[PDB]
């Protein structure tokens, strides 16, 4: 709700990635609805995911990604995490800042 996402798209998207090692971020952002929202909402989701308010999505926070969507969601695998961080962290600091995050969703 935090990023104006609908219950039904979140339900459907978790359905597909229910299973270990099956998460694909790009497919998820599309299905959950995030790829078609405004930049502003893309930013509020960003700041939701950054649980510690550091201004960056640290790797440990990227691992509990799904949990922001649903409390009973699984943590991502290290393989899933690495893959996500590979795509998102273009400045090579090992963290995802707001601008990288936003940019990665623009696909
Ligand atoms: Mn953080
Ligand atoms: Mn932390
Ligand atoms: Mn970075």
């Amino acid at each position: 709700s935090f990023a104006g996402l609908k219950d039904a798209d979140v339900a459907a998207a978790l359905a597909a990635c229910s299973a270990a090692d099956s998460f694909k971020h790009k497919e998820f952002f599309a299905k959950v609805g995030l790829a078609s929202k405004s930049l502003d909402d893309v930013k509020k989701a960003f700041y939701v995911i950054d649980q510690d308010k550091s201004g960056f999505i640290e790797e440990d926070e990227l691992k509990l990604f799904l949990q922001n969507f649903s409390p009973s969601a699984r943590a991502l695998t290290d393989a899933e995490t690495k893959a996500f961080l590979a795509d998102g962290d273009k400045d090579g600091d090992g963290m995802i800042g707001v601008d990288e995050f936003a940019a990665m969703i623009k696909a």
